[PDB]
Protein backbone atom coordinates (compact mmCIF):
# COMPACT_ATOMS: atom_id res chain seq x y z
CA UNK A 1 0.00 0.00 0.00
CA UNK A 2 2.78 2.08 -0.54
CA UNK A 3 4.42 3.52 -3.42
CA UNK A 4 7.91 2.11 -3.95
CA UNK A 5 10.24 4.40 -6.01
CA UNK A 6 10.01 2.08 -8.81
CA UNK A 7 6.07 2.00 -8.44
CA UNK A 8 6.27 5.83 -8.37
CA UNK A 9 8.39 6.28 -11.69
CA UNK A 10 6.24 4.04 -13.87
CA UNK A 11 2.61 5.51 -12.24
CA UNK A 12 3.72 9.11 -11.37
CA UNK A 13 5.25 9.94 -14.82
CA UNK A 14 1.38 10.39 -16.57
CA UNK A 15 -0.03 12.55 -13.84
CA UNK A 16 3.00 14.71 -13.20
CA UNK A 17 2.64 15.14 -17.08
CA UNK A 18 -0.67 16.84 -16.78
CA UNK A 19 -0.38 18.78 -13.74
CA UNK A 20 -0.19 17.11 -10.49
CA UNK A 21 2.42 17.24 -8.04
CA UNK A 22 3.65 16.02 -5.65
CA UNK A 23 4.15 17.85 -1.79
CA UNK A 24 6.59 18.59 0.29
CA UNK A 25 6.45 16.69 4.09
CA UNK A 26 3.56 15.10 2.87
CA UNK A 27 3.32 12.21 0.65
CA UNK A 28 0.53 13.08 -1.67
CA UNK A 29 -0.21 14.47 -5.06
CA UNK A 30 -2.24 18.06 -5.90
CA UNK A 31 -3.80 19.51 -8.79
CA UNK A 32 -5.64 22.54 -9.43
CA UNK A 33 -8.84 22.58 -12.00
CA UNK A 34 -10.30 25.65 -13.49
CA UNK A 35 -13.91 25.26 -15.25
CA UNK A 36 -15.07 27.76 -16.46
CA UNK A 37 -17.91 27.68 -13.80
CA UNK A 38 -19.98 26.23 -11.18
CA UNK A 39 -22.28 24.22 -12.92
CA UNK A 40 -19.33 22.35 -14.65
CA UNK A 41 -16.69 22.43 -12.06
CA UNK A 42 -20.11 20.71 -9.38
CA UNK A 43 -20.71 18.78 -12.02
CA UNK A 44 -17.23 17.44 -12.12
CA UNK A 45 -17.16 17.43 -8.53
CA UNK A 46 -20.29 15.20 -8.56
CA UNK A 47 -19.18 12.57 -10.96
CA UNK A 48 -15.97 11.95 -8.83
CA UNK A 49 -17.89 12.29 -5.87
CA UNK A 50 -19.32 9.09 -6.66
CA UNK A 51 -17.01 7.32 -7.14
CA UNK A 52 -15.16 8.38 -4.53
CA UNK A 53 -18.05 6.70 -2.52
CA UNK A 54 -17.84 3.78 -4.93
CA UNK A 55 -14.20 2.99 -3.92
CA UNK A 56 -14.67 4.43 -0.09
CA UNK A 57 -11.19 6.91 -1.22
CA UNK A 58 -12.16 10.39 -0.60
CA UNK A 59 -10.28 13.21 -1.46
CA UNK A 60 -9.05 16.65 0.48
CA UNK A 61 -10.59 19.32 -2.12
CA UNK A 62 -11.70 22.67 -2.11
CA UNK A 63 -13.80 24.75 -4.27
CA UNK A 64 -15.14 28.50 -4.73
CA UNK A 65 -16.98 29.18 -7.95
CA UNK A 66 -15.19 27.10 -11.20
CA UNK A 67 -11.77 26.29 -9.58
CA UNK A 68 -11.56 23.32 -7.66
CA UNK A 69 -8.34 22.05 -6.17
CA UNK A 70 -7.86 18.53 -5.25
CA UNK A 71 -5.56 16.87 -3.13
CA UNK A 72 -4.97 13.13 -2.74
CA UNK A 73 -3.06 10.65 0.07
CA UNK A 74 -4.00 7.36 1.09
CA UNK A 75 -4.57 7.00 4.93
CA UNK A 76 -3.08 4.49 6.40
CA UNK A 77 0.40 4.42 4.23
CA UNK A 78 0.05 7.84 5.06
CA UNK A 79 1.44 8.52 1.87
CA UNK A 80 0.39 7.73 -1.94
CA UNK A 81 -1.53 4.18 -2.82
CA UNK A 82 -2.77 2.49 -5.84
CA UNK A 83 -5.73 4.46 -4.85
CA UNK A 84 -4.02 7.51 -5.34
CA UNK A 85 -3.24 6.93 -9.01
CA UNK A 86 -6.34 5.85 -9.86
CA UNK A 87 -8.94 8.21 -8.27
CA UNK A 88 -6.82 10.53 -10.28
CA UNK A 89 -6.80 9.12 -13.45
CA UNK A 90 -10.68 8.87 -12.93
CA UNK A 91 -10.41 12.40 -12.56
CA UNK A 92 -8.40 13.24 -15.47
CA UNK A 93 -11.35 11.45 -17.60
CA UNK A 94 -13.87 13.34 -15.87
CA UNK A 95 -12.22 16.75 -16.10
CA UNK A 96 -10.80 16.61 -19.92
CA UNK A 97 -14.69 15.90 -20.70
CA UNK A 98 -15.92 19.39 -18.97
CA UNK A 99 -12.99 21.55 -20.14
CA UNK B 1 -45.54 32.12 -24.33
CA UNK B 2 -47.15 29.08 -26.05
CA UNK B 3 -44.93 29.06 -28.31
CA UNK B 4 -46.95 30.11 -31.75
CA UNK B 5 -45.99 29.34 -35.30
CA UNK B 6 -43.33 30.17 -37.17
CA UNK B 7 -41.40 29.55 -33.87
CA UNK B 8 -42.40 26.07 -33.29
CA UNK B 9 -41.22 25.96 -37.15
CA UNK B 10 -38.00 27.76 -36.78
CA UNK B 11 -36.88 26.47 -33.08
CA UNK B 12 -38.45 22.73 -33.00
CA UNK B 13 -36.82 21.84 -35.88
CA UNK B 14 -33.56 22.59 -34.64
CA UNK B 15 -34.47 20.41 -31.81
CA UNK B 16 -35.70 17.39 -34.17
CA UNK B 17 -32.65 17.40 -35.69
CA UNK B 18 -31.01 16.06 -32.76
CA UNK B 19 -33.33 13.86 -31.64
CA UNK B 20 -35.81 16.24 -29.78
CA UNK B 21 -39.06 14.29 -30.35
CA UNK B 22 -42.13 15.79 -30.17
CA UNK B 23 -44.62 14.26 -27.68
CA UNK B 24 -47.75 12.29 -28.38
CA UNK B 25 -50.71 14.05 -26.65
CA UNK B 26 -49.67 16.38 -24.61
CA UNK B 27 -47.97 19.89 -26.02
CA UNK B 28 -44.43 18.51 -25.00
CA UNK B 29 -40.99 17.72 -26.34
CA UNK B 30 -38.62 14.90 -25.32
CA UNK B 31 -36.00 12.92 -25.75
CA UNK B 32 -33.79 10.60 -24.14
CA UNK B 33 -30.26 9.85 -23.65
CA UNK B 34 -27.99 6.75 -23.10
CA UNK B 35 -24.74 6.85 -21.27
CA UNK B 36 -22.19 4.25 -20.23
CA UNK B 37 -23.18 4.56 -16.78
CA UNK B 38 -24.46 5.78 -14.37
CA UNK B 39 -21.72 8.28 -12.98
CA UNK B 40 -21.67 9.99 -16.33
CA UNK B 41 -26.20 9.72 -15.97
CA UNK B 42 -26.17 10.71 -12.60
CA UNK B 43 -23.36 13.94 -13.85
CA UNK B 44 -25.30 14.62 -15.94
CA UNK B 45 -28.46 15.20 -14.20
CA UNK B 46 -26.80 17.49 -11.54
CA UNK B 47 -25.23 19.83 -14.11
CA UNK B 48 -28.71 19.83 -15.37
CA UNK B 49 -30.64 20.09 -11.94
CA UNK B 50 -28.16 23.18 -11.26
CA UNK B 51 -29.53 24.80 -13.81
CA UNK B 52 -33.10 24.11 -13.93
CA UNK B 53 -32.94 25.45 -10.63
CA UNK B 54 -31.64 28.24 -11.63
CA UNK B 55 -34.15 29.50 -14.24
CA UNK B 56 -36.81 27.69 -12.12
CA UNK B 57 -37.76 25.67 -15.19
CA UNK B 58 -38.20 21.65 -13.88
CA UNK B 59 -38.06 18.67 -16.20
CA UNK B 60 -40.06 15.30 -16.15
CA UNK B 61 -37.10 12.99 -16.24
CA UNK B 62 -36.93 8.89 -15.70
CA UNK B 63 -34.14 7.70 -14.99
CA UNK B 64 -32.55 4.02 -15.04
CA UNK B 65 -29.12 3.40 -14.71
CA UNK B 66 -27.49 5.22 -17.35
CA UNK B 67 -30.30 5.92 -19.31
CA UNK B 68 -32.05 9.46 -19.08
CA UNK B 69 -35.58 10.41 -20.37
CA UNK B 70 -36.60 13.78 -20.58
CA UNK B 71 -39.98 15.43 -21.04
CA UNK B 72 -40.58 19.48 -21.75
CA UNK B 73 -43.21 21.52 -21.13
CA UNK B 74 -43.87 24.79 -19.28
CA UNK B 75 -46.99 24.40 -16.62
CA UNK B 76 -47.64 27.94 -16.67
CA UNK B 77 -48.93 27.14 -20.02
CA UNK B 78 -49.75 23.77 -20.09
CA UNK B 79 -47.26 23.37 -23.22
CA UNK B 80 -44.37 24.47 -25.33
CA UNK B 81 -43.15 28.03 -24.11
CA UNK B 82 -39.78 29.18 -24.94
CA UNK B 83 -38.42 28.16 -21.63
CA UNK B 84 -38.64 24.73 -22.67
CA UNK B 85 -36.40 25.41 -25.65
CA UNK B 86 -33.22 27.12 -24.01
CA UNK B 87 -33.44 24.33 -21.40
CA UNK B 88 -33.68 22.02 -23.80
CA UNK B 89 -30.22 23.11 -25.74
CA UNK B 90 -28.79 23.41 -22.35
CA UNK B 91 -29.18 20.42 -22.14
CA UNK B 92 -27.71 19.11 -25.18
CA UNK B 93 -24.67 21.38 -24.58
CA UNK B 94 -24.33 19.26 -21.36
CA UNK B 95 -25.11 15.94 -22.98
CA UNK B 96 -22.16 16.47 -25.48
CA UNK B 97 -19.32 16.75 -22.64
CA UNK B 98 -20.64 12.86 -21.63
CA UNK B 99 -21.87 11.93 -24.64
CA UNK C 1 -31.96 -14.44 -4.09
CA UNK C 2 -35.92 -13.62 -5.55
CA UNK C 3 -37.28 -13.33 -2.06
CA UNK C 4 -38.92 -16.61 -0.93
CA UNK C 5 -43.01 -16.14 0.32
CA UNK C 6 -40.93 -16.93 3.76
CA UNK C 7 -38.56 -13.98 3.05
CA UNK C 8 -41.49 -11.76 1.50
CA UNK C 9 -43.17 -12.44 4.55
CA UNK C 10 -39.79 -10.76 6.75
CA UNK C 11 -39.03 -8.29 5.50
CA UNK C 12 -41.73 -6.88 3.48
CA UNK C 13 -44.07 -5.66 6.24
CA UNK C 14 -41.88 -2.60 7.47
CA UNK C 15 -41.61 -1.54 3.88
CA UNK C 16 -45.57 -1.59 3.53
CA UNK C 17 -46.17 0.01 7.01
CA UNK C 18 -43.99 2.94 5.39
CA UNK C 19 -45.76 3.17 2.39
CA UNK C 20 -43.68 0.44 0.04
CA UNK C 21 -46.04 -1.48 -2.30
CA UNK C 22 -45.93 -4.46 -4.89
CA UNK C 23 -46.36 -3.45 -8.50
CA UNK C 24 -49.48 -5.21 -10.13
CA UNK C 25 -47.83 -6.19 -13.80
CA UNK C 26 -44.28 -7.49 -11.98
CA UNK C 27 -42.04 -8.15 -9.17
CA UNK C 28 -41.17 -4.92 -7.62
CA UNK C 29 -41.91 -1.79 -5.03
CA UNK C 30 -42.82 1.53 -5.98
CA UNK C 31 -43.39 4.04 -3.54
CA UNK C 32 -43.58 7.76 -4.49
CA UNK C 33 -42.30 10.38 -2.64
CA UNK C 34 -42.92 14.11 -1.64
CA UNK C 35 -41.28 17.50 -1.03
CA UNK C 36 -41.63 20.94 -0.39
CA UNK C 37 -39.33 21.58 -3.44
CA UNK C 38 -36.51 20.80 -5.81
CA UNK C 39 -34.08 21.69 -3.75
CA UNK C 40 -34.78 18.53 -1.36
CA UNK C 41 -36.04 16.40 -3.65
CA UNK C 42 -32.78 16.59 -5.62
CA UNK C 43 -30.67 16.88 -2.65
CA UNK C 44 -32.43 13.53 -1.31
CA UNK C 45 -31.98 11.96 -5.10
CA UNK C 46 -27.66 12.57 -4.57
CA UNK C 47 -28.06 10.79 -1.77
CA UNK C 48 -29.18 7.62 -2.80
CA UNK C 49 -28.01 7.88 -6.20
CA UNK C 50 -24.06 7.40 -3.66
CA UNK C 51 -25.55 4.77 -1.99
CA UNK C 52 -26.83 3.38 -4.95
CA UNK C 53 -23.49 3.31 -6.42
CA UNK C 54 -21.41 2.43 -3.69
CA UNK C 55 -23.95 -0.93 -3.81
CA UNK C 56 -24.25 -1.10 -7.30
CA UNK C 57 -27.86 -1.29 -6.71
CA UNK C 58 -29.61 0.95 -9.17
CA UNK C 59 -33.79 2.62 -8.85
CA UNK C 60 -36.07 3.19 -11.73
CA UNK C 61 -37.10 6.45 -10.70
CA UNK C 62 -38.82 9.62 -11.75
CA UNK C 63 -38.75 13.13 -11.15
CA UNK C 64 -41.24 16.31 -11.39
CA UNK C 65 -40.16 18.84 -9.38
CA UNK C 66 -40.84 17.82 -5.69
CA UNK C 67 -42.11 14.75 -6.51
CA UNK C 68 -39.91 11.31 -7.03
CA UNK C 69 -41.42 8.26 -7.78
CA UNK C 70 -38.71 5.59 -7.05
CA UNK C 71 -39.32 1.33 -8.31
CA UNK C 72 -37.18 -1.34 -6.69
CA UNK C 73 -36.65 -4.76 -8.07
CA UNK C 74 -33.91 -6.70 -8.90
CA UNK C 75 -32.89 -7.22 -12.24
CA UNK C 76 -30.36 -9.67 -12.20
CA UNK C 77 -33.38 -11.94 -10.27
CA UNK C 78 -36.01 -10.94 -12.45
CA UNK C 79 -37.54 -9.64 -8.65
CA UNK C 80 -37.36 -8.38 -5.21
CA UNK C 81 -34.00 -9.81 -4.01
CA UNK C 82 -32.07 -8.45 -0.73
CA UNK C 83 -30.51 -5.51 -2.77
CA UNK C 84 -34.30 -3.56 -3.12
CA UNK C 85 -34.78 -4.07 0.91
CA UNK C 86 -31.43 -2.85 1.69
CA UNK C 87 -31.39 0.35 -0.46
CA UNK C 88 -35.27 0.49 0.22
CA UNK C 89 -34.19 0.83 3.69
CA UNK C 90 -31.53 3.62 3.34
CA UNK C 91 -34.42 5.87 0.87
CA UNK C 92 -36.31 5.42 3.95
CA UNK C 93 -33.05 7.38 5.81
CA UNK C 94 -32.69 9.74 3.96
CA UNK C 95 -37.01 10.18 3.38
CA UNK C 96 -36.79 10.99 6.66
CA UNK C 97 -35.00 13.63 7.40
CA UNK C 98 -35.78 15.84 4.26
CA UNK C 99 -39.16 15.56 5.82
CA UNK D 1 -23.92 47.04 -0.16
CA UNK D 2 -21.28 46.24 2.44
CA UNK D 3 -23.23 45.58 5.64
CA UNK D 4 -23.52 48.25 7.57
CA UNK D 5 -22.39 48.08 11.73
CA UNK D 6 -26.21 48.71 13.17
CA UNK D 7 -26.44 46.02 10.07
CA UNK D 8 -24.25 43.42 11.52
CA UNK D 9 -25.43 43.67 14.78
CA UNK D 10 -29.04 42.77 13.95
CA UNK D 11 -27.74 39.46 11.66
CA UNK D 12 -24.83 37.94 12.99
CA UNK D 13 -26.58 37.22 16.45
CA UNK D 14 -28.43 34.03 15.28
CA UNK D 15 -25.71 32.98 12.93
CA UNK D 16 -22.96 33.83 16.17
CA UNK D 17 -24.87 32.11 17.98
CA UNK D 18 -24.40 28.40 15.66
CA UNK D 19 -20.71 28.66 15.04
CA UNK D 20 -20.39 31.21 12.73
CA UNK D 21 -17.59 33.24 13.08
CA UNK D 22 -16.44 36.80 11.80
CA UNK D 23 -12.59 36.38 9.95
CA UNK D 24 -9.81 38.34 10.79
CA UNK D 25 -7.90 39.53 8.07
CA UNK D 26 -10.68 40.08 5.72
CA UNK D 27 -14.56 40.80 5.88
CA UNK D 28 -15.82 36.99 5.76
CA UNK D 29 -17.90 34.44 8.08
CA UNK D 30 -16.96 30.87 8.72
CA UNK D 31 -17.87 28.09 9.81
CA UNK D 32 -17.04 24.43 9.91
CA UNK D 33 -19.33 21.55 9.65
CA UNK D 34 -19.32 17.64 10.86
CA UNK D 35 -21.54 15.39 9.74
CA UNK D 36 -21.43 11.47 10.14
CA UNK D 37 -20.72 10.42 6.79
CA UNK D 38 -19.40 11.76 2.98
CA UNK D 39 -22.84 10.61 2.12
CA UNK D 40 -24.33 13.27 4.09
CA UNK D 41 -21.29 15.71 3.68
CA UNK D 42 -21.60 15.40 -0.03
CA UNK D 43 -25.75 15.63 0.00
CA UNK D 44 -25.62 18.99 1.58
CA UNK D 45 -22.68 20.16 -0.38
CA UNK D 46 -25.56 19.40 -3.36
CA UNK D 47 -28.31 21.82 -2.01
CA UNK D 48 -26.24 24.20 -0.93
CA UNK D 49 -24.53 24.42 -4.32
CA UNK D 50 -28.12 24.19 -5.87
CA UNK D 51 -29.24 27.40 -4.11
CA UNK D 52 -25.59 29.12 -4.53
CA UNK D 53 -26.66 28.51 -8.46
CA UNK D 54 -29.69 29.83 -7.88
CA UNK D 55 -28.84 33.22 -5.95
CA UNK D 56 -25.43 33.70 -7.86
CA UNK D 57 -23.47 33.44 -4.47
CA UNK D 58 -21.12 30.86 -4.49
CA UNK D 59 -19.01 29.60 -0.97
CA UNK D 60 -15.62 28.76 -0.44
CA UNK D 61 -16.00 25.56 1.04
CA UNK D 62 -13.40 22.58 1.69
CA UNK D 63 -13.91 19.43 2.08
CA UNK D 64 -12.02 16.09 3.25
CA UNK D 65 -14.68 13.41 3.95
CA UNK D 66 -17.13 14.10 6.50
CA UNK D 67 -16.48 17.35 7.23
CA UNK D 68 -16.71 21.00 5.46
CA UNK D 69 -15.62 24.39 5.86
CA UNK D 70 -17.44 27.30 4.83
CA UNK D 71 -16.40 30.70 4.59
CA UNK D 72 -18.36 33.60 3.33
CA UNK D 73 -18.29 37.23 2.08
CA UNK D 74 -19.28 39.39 -1.31
CA UNK D 75 -16.38 39.77 -3.41
CA UNK D 76 -18.53 42.52 -5.35
CA UNK D 77 -18.41 44.64 -2.07
CA UNK D 78 -15.53 43.37 -0.58
CA UNK D 79 -16.90 42.10 2.85
CA UNK D 80 -20.17 40.42 4.61
CA UNK D 81 -23.57 41.14 3.05
CA UNK D 82 -27.16 40.26 3.22
CA UNK D 83 -26.30 37.88 0.86
CA UNK D 84 -23.58 36.21 3.03
CA UNK D 85 -26.47 35.70 5.78
CA UNK D 86 -29.05 34.73 3.86
CA UNK D 87 -27.22 31.91 2.43
CA UNK D 88 -25.56 31.61 5.76
CA UNK D 89 -28.85 31.30 7.63
CA UNK D 90 -29.89 28.75 4.60
CA UNK D 91 -26.56 26.53 5.19
CA UNK D 92 -28.02 26.32 8.48
CA UNK D 93 -31.45 24.25 7.85
CA UNK D 94 -29.87 22.46 5.43
CA UNK D 95 -27.26 21.10 8.17
CA UNK D 96 -30.51 20.17 10.62
CA UNK D 97 -31.39 17.65 8.16
CA UNK D 98 -28.41 16.14 8.22
CA UNK D 99 -28.31 12.80 10.66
Amino acid sequence: HRLSAEERDQLLPNLRAVGWNELEGRDAIFKQFHFKDFNRAFGFMTRVALQAEKLDHHPEWFNVYNKVHITLSTHECAGLSERDINLASFIEQVAVSMT
